[PDB]
Parts: C-alpha cells; sequence; structure tokens
C-alpha cells in the first residue's frame, strides 16, 4: 500500500487525511509517477472546499514531480519519448497528493538534469500560468507596464521575475514587509499595500505610471482588489483575473468595463492553454529555458510532510507562506 | 433661430420636444454645421431614457453632415461639406463639432450617405481592427445583421475574407443580410445552448472568433456560448436592454474569453487616430468594399417617430433625419 492524502468530505483543511491506498495503476496514455515532491496550489483548496465540485472521495491534488515507475499499458508507450526511470513533472496528474500518482504523459515534461525534483513542484503549475499569462493571454511587451497582485505568491514570484526580464515594469500587491522585499528582489520596481478604497489605489498606480495605468492587471485575489484592478487600467488595457484568493468576484456589470476605459475583462484556466501535447510541450520548454538562463529562479518557499498537507493548506489560506510550497513524501 | 429637438425630462420617445433656440456660435477649435442630414444613432435612445446620464435640458445627438457655416477660432474652411460622429446636439437645423474629429465628405458621397456612414463605421472599423483585429479565414457572429452598424461590419469582414453569421427579425432582413455578405443569416436566439450548438456545426465544432454584439440583453448569454477557446465578446451595444452584471467565471467556463465592451470614445482619442478610421471607411466606401445605403428618412420634426421605429426593431439599415 501507498500514503495518501484523501478527502471524503469536502470542507476545511481538516478533512485531508492521511490515509493507505492500493497503489494506482496508469491507464491508457498515463504514467505512473513515484512521488519526489508535489506540489501545492491555491486551486487544491477549491477542491478541498467542495467550491470546485468534483466526486467523492478522491485523492487530491494535480502538480507532481518524480520518477516514471511504469508507463501504461496498449498503445501509450508508443506515443511518448517518456521512459521509465525518467524524472518527469506534471501540473495535471490525478491524484498527487500520494507515494505514487498518474499522469497523462502529454502533459508531462522531462525534467532538466540540472533541475531538482523540488524546484520542478515549485515551478511548473505556477510556471506555465506565468507562461500563459504573459505571452497569451496579454502579451507583454518591453516598455509596458503591468500591476500583478500578491507579488510574493508562487504565481507572483515568477510573473514577476518573467515579466521583468522581458523589460515590463510591474507593480505588486503584498501584504507583509517580508513579502515586499521578496518581491523587489524579484524585480518589482514598486511595492504596494492592499487596496482599501479602489480609487484611492487607483490613484497610487496612476501617479506611478503619469496617469496612464497599467496595461494590464494580473489579478489571482479576486474580491478584494478586483474594483482597484479594474480602476488601474491604461485604456483598452486587459484584466486577467487568474484566481480568487481572498474569495469570489461578484457579478461584474459589463459597462464598467466601458466606464474603465474600454478594457478587456478574462478570466482564463490553465485547461485552455494546455490544450494539446503540443502546447504544453513548447510552455513547458520556455519556462526551462527561463530557469535555466536564470531569466527566473523558482525557490522553494516552503516545505512540508506529505502527512501535513493539512498544516499547508492552513498556512496557505492564512497568507502566510512565500513563494512555491512543495509536500515531501 | 433653427428647429431642434430637445429633452427636458428623459423617458420614451414622447420626451422628444420641438424647440426653437437661436443658431449656436462655434467656439474654440469647432465648426458650425448647418445640417443636410442628420444620423439617428441607438446611443440617441440610450441618452433620452437616461440610461446614459447627461445634464437636462439638451439637444438630441452627435452625427451629422452639412456644411460649415462658421468656424471657431484656433485644412476645413467655411463653405466646405463635412460630416461628424461627435457633433453637440445634432438634431437641428445647426449644430457645433471639434474640427480634429470632423471628416471633409468625399465629393461623390451623398450627405445621406455620410450621416449613414460615419458614426456607425468608425465603429466598426474600430471593432473589426483594434477590439479583435480579424483575420482571413476567421468567422464571427455579428448581431442585427440588418442594422446600421450590422450592415457594415457583415460588408466590411466580408472584404476582409472573414465569413460571417447574423441574426436578424425579419425575411426582408435575412435579404439584405445575405446580400451584404453574410454566409449563414440566423433567427434569434431562443435557447442559447441550442443557438450555440448550431453556431458551432456552421464553424467545424470550434465556435466563433468572435462575436460582435449589440443587442445585449436577449442575445448575450448565446453569445458568450458561441466563442471559440479564447475568442472575443466584444459587446458594443445594448438594443433589447442592459446585459445582467457577469460572473467572470462564466468567461472560465466558455473557454477562457475575453469579454470587452467599448466605447467609440475611447477610438477616437486624437485627431489623427480619427482621421486614420475615417480615411480607411472613406477608402472602402470609394472602391465599393462596402456601399452605405440610406434605410430611412425622417423629418426632424418627426424624430418621435423614428424613434418609436427604431425601438420597434421597424427600421432596416441606417437611418436619416432630414432638416
Ligand atoms: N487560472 C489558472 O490557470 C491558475 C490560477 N491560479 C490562481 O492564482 C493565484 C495564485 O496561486 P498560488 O501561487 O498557488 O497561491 P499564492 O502562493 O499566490 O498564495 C495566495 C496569496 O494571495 C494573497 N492573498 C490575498 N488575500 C488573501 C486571502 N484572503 N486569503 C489567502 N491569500 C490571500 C496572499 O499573499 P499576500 O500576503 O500578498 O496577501 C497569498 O500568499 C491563486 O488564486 C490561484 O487560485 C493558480 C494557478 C493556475
Ligand atoms: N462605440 C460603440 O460602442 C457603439 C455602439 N453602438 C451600438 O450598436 C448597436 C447598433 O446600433 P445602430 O446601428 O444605431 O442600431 P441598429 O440599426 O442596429 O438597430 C438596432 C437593431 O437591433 C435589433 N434588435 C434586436 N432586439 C431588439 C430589441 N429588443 N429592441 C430593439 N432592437 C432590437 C433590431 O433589428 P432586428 O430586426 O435584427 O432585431 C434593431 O434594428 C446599438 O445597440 C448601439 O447602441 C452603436 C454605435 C457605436
Amino acid at each position: 500500500s501507498m500514503h495518501a492524502i484523501e478527502v471524503t468530505e469536502t470542507g476545511g483543511p481538516g478533512v485531508l487525511r492521511h490515509v493507505d491506498q492500493p497503489q494506482p495503476q496508469p491507464g491508457h496514455g498515463e504514467l505512473l509517477i513515484k512521488a519526489e515532491a508535489i506540489g501545492v496550489n491555491f486551486i487544491d483548496t477549491y477542491f478541498r472546499s467542495g467550491q470546485y465540485p468534483r466526486e467523492l472521495p478522491f485523492v487530491i491534488g494535480s502538480e507532481v514531480c518524480g520518477t516514471v515507475e511504469a508507463v501504461g499499458p496498449g498503445v501509450t508507450a508508443a506515443d511518448t519519448a517518456i521512459s521509465v526511470g525518467d524524472r518527469v513533472v506534471s501540473a495535471s496528474a490525478n491524484g498527487a497528493y500520494a507515494e505514487f500518482c498518474t499522469a497523462p504523459a502529454s502533459l508531462t515534461a522531462k525534467v532538466p538534469d540540472d533541475v531538482t525534483s523540488e524546484v520542478a513542484a515549485s515551478a511548473l503549475l505556477k510556471g506555465l500560468t506565468a507562461h500563459y499569462l504573459l505571452k497569451s493571454v496579454y502579451p507583454v511587451k518591453r516598455g509596458d507596464t503591468v500591476l500583478v497582485h500578491a507579488g510574493a505568491g508562487g504565481v507572483g514570484l515568477i510573473l514577476t521575475q518573467w515579466a521583468t526580464h522581458l523589460g515590463v515594469r510591474v507593480i505588486t500587491t503584498v501584504s507583509t514587509a517580508e513579502k515586499a522585499k521578496l518581491s523587489k528582489d524579484a524585480g518589482a520596481d514598486v511595492v504596494l499595500d492592499y487596496p482599501e478604497d479602489a480609487w484611492q489605489f487607483a490613484g497610487r498606480v496612476r501617479e506611478l505610471t503619469g496617469g496612464t495605468g497599467v496595461q494590464a492587471v494580473y489579478d489571482g485575489v479576486g474580491a478584494t482588489t478586483f474594483d482597484a484592478s479594474l480602476a488601474s487600467l491604461a485604456v483598452r488595457g486587459t484584466l486577467a483575473l487568474f484566481g480568487a484568493a481572498s474569495g469570489p468576484v461578484p457579478p461584474v456589470d459589463p459597462q464598467r468595463l466601458n466606464a474603465a476605459g474600454s478594457v478587456y475583462l478574462t478570466r482564463p484556466s490553465l485547461f485552455h492553454f494546455t490544450r494539446t501535447g503540443e502546447e504544453f510541450s513548447w510552455r513547458a520548454a520556455e519556462l526551462f529555458d527561463a530557469i535555466n538562463s536564470e531569466a527566473i529562479t523558482v525557490a522553494v518557499g516552503g516545505r512540508y510532510p506529505l502527512a501535513d498537507a493539512l498544516r499547508a493548506h492552513q498556512d496557505l489560506e492564512a497568507r502566510k507562506t512565500v513563494g512555491s510550497v512543495v509536500l515531501l513524501p
């Protein structure tokens, strides 16, 4: 048997039970991965809470780095260059909080030999997200200025470094002075406190951009920042609302987008930017290229035993984590 | 003195009032225009109804073609025939407009066609070239295909090598929409999912690259459901009424799509920008890439009846008021 974190009923971090499960078997198109490091993602909390509904019970999580223990039967091995023994990482696994899990080969990348498994499980899901946000949702160009909320979070630090490397000025928000320094170290040109009032905060942003506003806002915080994000945009700018850490954004009168400057609102999901193995491989390769040139550096921001998934979810929801955190099996 | 159409209280078409006013003088950078044809635009109804607030009382309308009667101090001269979509108080025998947002009318474009084409044609330009830059091979959905904006969007998109699907309310309108270049003309959505199902059948399962939706309340859900992944919903109007607040997670579920609510104001920000869009519009008219028909005429005094017809979905294409 193996250890796993199973959810039998949805609810708070408390429902994350460390239990014995049979080792899974890979199906068609799947690899069986023996975990070395397991990624923690804010979306895990939405599945745990039952926000994002899923069939019960389930072993939680989708991000894992480890070694290929087995390749699914049938045609599978003919359709991938991944082989048993390879160190691999996926953001699309089933039941990642376990010693062993499965993932589609087409949405799994080989880890470069100079990248540790902890860094890979810190980098992939959030790094693919930063990639699509910066290259596809709003393609940043040198000279732009963007706003990135939660600048010292997992996605936040990657967005900040990568945008800075691309010649983009980045303004961030964080909750503590410790996080402010990490954000500056990541390349943020200015770090602000969280908005108290949308117009007040937008004025700060306008001050910094000469009244223009930012070309794009990357908002992964949602409820507490949305109004401020919308108010901070340059004419025809893009609000990429990609997360809801503080809670869901209430229904938006489309005429607000007019008043704000004929802006665009989009709410993307990673699913729509990893639609083929070809697309996934392209983004994963650009991510590992950026890491290996030190265009970005993905630090391991926190580590927990797999059995302490509960503790990680508590710290994450309490705004106590910095950067990417991993579970260790 | 001059005749004008004024609103002293907001409401339905009934609040439109005949008034005589002194002829205006143009301020700095402005032209005084003697109207030959006055444009009618759905936005006129939003100002009349109070849906778009404005300090009362005021004279309705912003689109006019006529001759320059006077210039404010500060290549347009008195005597020149011009058209603007940014005039103040256009439902009148004379009005003012900023010279920087006024175009000279090509000599072979009638004044009615100018007042049928400019506001709506600048809108079609920004929608097709700026909000979502259509590409040859794209398919787009345009609601109200036989309306003023809809006919221009359809012809221009078709010229650009884009496939257009439209909606209209009548068989007469369906014929006009096909003649404008629409590849398929559909009935308005009854069920959003079934409508989207039909659109996906027409696009090889893909959905459309963009929806240009100027109808709003009665089409929005279907527009959203018809999009290709990462497509753009350009909600630029609200003829059927305002779109209810949109849960951003619906944009996720629809395929990580973009939603945008553009205003002509943000696409005519400089004289340079205006001139670029206007020139491309008149180039298209001059080469017959598009042809703007006058779809109806009303006396200035009958602005009430024009607004009644507009809201009752009875107009076909661009309509004008004549002094
Ligand atoms: N759409 C997509 O494809 C994807 C979306 N996401 C989303 O992006 C966001 C970032 O993900 P991830 O890097 O894993 O998480 P983070 O590491 O960014 O952690 C969330 C951070 O948000 C900030 N925050 C502000 N208000 C709150 C609150 N009320 N509760 C908790 N946190 C708050 C906190 O930092 P601070 O101290 O600055 O407040 C916190 O550290 C998440 O919302 C996630 O759901 C992630 C991956 C893919
Ligand atoms: N910059 C911008 O954002 C601009 C936006 N617009 C908007 O674009 C839209 C089209 O403008 P315009 O060409 O002047 O108007 P149209 O000539 O298109 O008239 C509106 C049409 O919409 C259709 N419609 C569908 N449902 C309704 C309803 N319940 N009530 C009334 N009409 C309905 C009707 O035709 P059918 O028989 O097909 O139903 C009607 O003819 C308007 O909503 C306008 O506000 C216009 C200019 C600039």
